[PDB]
């Protein structure tokens, strides 16, 4: 497999705004998660058998 | 195979915006997972038997 | 697999802003993550058998 291409900005994640004039916010939260504001996620490549990338807000009890 | 292309931004995220003025907000959870707010993911390849990706607010409790 | 390319600025995140005039915010945790704010993570290549990346407020009790 070769590569000439012209311009590949292949996996990524850029440019992102946000804006949040809160007032008076309160949270609360006991054994799960929970994720308040922004995050931003990018990985080429990944492998793995039963892996797992890319969560937000994840539990997991398996057995 | 080959790959000469002209413009190939392939598997990304660009360029989002929000805006909230929230006031006056209250949250509360247990065990399971809430997300507020914004969050943007982007990843090429992914290979796995039974893997995960890309999940917002997501819980397993398989056996 | 030879490469000779244009501009390939793969597995990557820049760029990104926000804005929070939060006032009187209050947080509250037990057991579980929680998290405000921002974060931003990117990889290029990643292996591994049941491996993880790119996870934010992630709970794992497996047995």
């Amino acid at each position: 497999v070769l590569y000439v291409g012209s311009k590949t900005k292949e996996g990524v994640v850029h440019g992102v705004t946000t804006v949040a004039e809160k007032t008076k916010e309160q949270v609360t939260n006991v054994g799960g998660a929970v994720v308040t504001g922004v995050t931003a996620v990018a990985q080429k490549t990944v492998e793995g058998a039963g892996s797992i990338a890319a969560a937000t807000g994840f539990v997991k009890k398996d057995q």
